[PDB]
């Protein structure tokens, strides 16, 4: 086959380092990225679509010989709080999109949720794979939807469409985009740029983190396993670290002098509403995961790159 693979919302936080890590695994020539607007300076392929827009986003996988797409374009919690419309627009329609351009062209699927479809009816710590989905926001509505909608394309179609309930993801190499988790990105950020902070929920906030680059690995092995092996589809919990903000203040204060103020905003009423901790058991048994990075080891590495950009 051609071996051809897309990154839709490939610019994102997601895709930044996904892009990356598919081209070192599977060659530069074999990856395509997809997003609103062309990039300037930038070292991938790219072929411009919105979600939306059917017959672009089909074009470009015919044209292109897509046999496998990454599929990171989404409007994401605050954002979808702030303009339902648009969130359930992007990520349902765009979602369904995906799904009929899999279905027509036999393609294999990476469709990520988020830890945004449990709701406070369920368990807050160490959430269970298999609980009901009442959440209290507009984009884990869409996250069910969609969960939902891949898994019957797998049943249904014969799709093989996989998908991981991401916790918040920290990383370094894209500016934070305010989103519900990114104060975590943020307090990093400002501690070592200006020595201060402030952060947009309370300082015992406390969610489901995980640094990118377990991320990416999980997403990349959860593709690579067999498939008899996969007992879930499109929603495998996935866990690494659960600390709250104030314990990431003092971790970050080991090592860089800073002020950190709390000052909540509309954001905290997202939080609130989502788990502490999840139960992975079932990506540790199925398909091996293991996390690597813990609060200490994903520290050094983010303050070690922000200081050298802050040179
Ligand atoms: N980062 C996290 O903490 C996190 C957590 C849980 C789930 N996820 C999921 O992972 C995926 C990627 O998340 P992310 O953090 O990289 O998001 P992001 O907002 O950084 O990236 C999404 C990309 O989608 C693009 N996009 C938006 N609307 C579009 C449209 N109409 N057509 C085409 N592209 C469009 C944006 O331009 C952006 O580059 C999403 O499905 C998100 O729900 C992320």
């Amino acid at each position: 086959g051609s071996h051809m693979i897309l990154v839709t919302g490939a610019l994102g936080q997601i895709g930044t380092e996904l892009v990356l890590a598919l081209q070192e695994k599977y060659g530069n020539d074999k990856i395509i990225a997809s997003d609103l607007k062309e990039p300037e300076n930038y070292h991938c392929k790219f072929e411009k679509c919105d979600i939306r827009d059917i017959e672009t986003y089909e074009r470009i996988n015919n044209e292109n010989k897509i046999e496998i797409v990454y599929h990171l374009a989404a409007i994401l919690s605050a954002a979808g709080e702030k303009n339902p419309e648009l969130c359930h627009d992007v990520n349902y329609n765009g979602l369904e999109n995906v799904l009929k351009t899999a279905k027509k062209y036999n393609q294999k699927l990476f469709c990520p949720s988020s830890i945004a479809v449990f709701g406070p009816d369920v368990p807050k710590e160490m959430t269970p794979q298999n609980v009901e989905l009442n959440p209290k926001t507009v984009y884990g509505i869409t996250k069910v939807k969609g969960e939902e909608l891949c898994d019957t394309y797998f049943k249904e179609h014969g799709i093989d469409v996989r998908g991981i309930r991401y916790p918040g993801l920290i990383s370094w190499k894209h500016k934070p985009s305010g989103g519900t988790t990114d104060y975590a990105v943020e307090m990093y950020f400002d501690a070592v740029e200006s020595g201060k902070y402030e952060c947009f929920v309370n300082r015992n906030t406390r969610l489901p983190m995980m640094f990118m680059d377990d991320a990416i690995r999980a997403t990349l092995e959860l593709m690579d396993a067999p498939l008899d092996s996969l007992n879930y589809h499109s929603n495998y919990n996935l866990s690494s670290m659960s600390f709250s903000a104030e314990e990431l203040e003092k971790e970050i204060s080991a090592h860089v002098d800073f002020n950190c103020l709390y000052k909540p905003d509309y954001r905290q009423d997202i939080a609130d509403t989502w788990p502490i901790s999840i139960n992975d058991d079932d990506a540790r048994k199925d398909w091996g995961w293991e996390p690597k990075f813990d609060i200490s080891k994903m520290t050094e590495e983010m303050i070690t790159n922000l200081r050298r950009l802050n040179e």
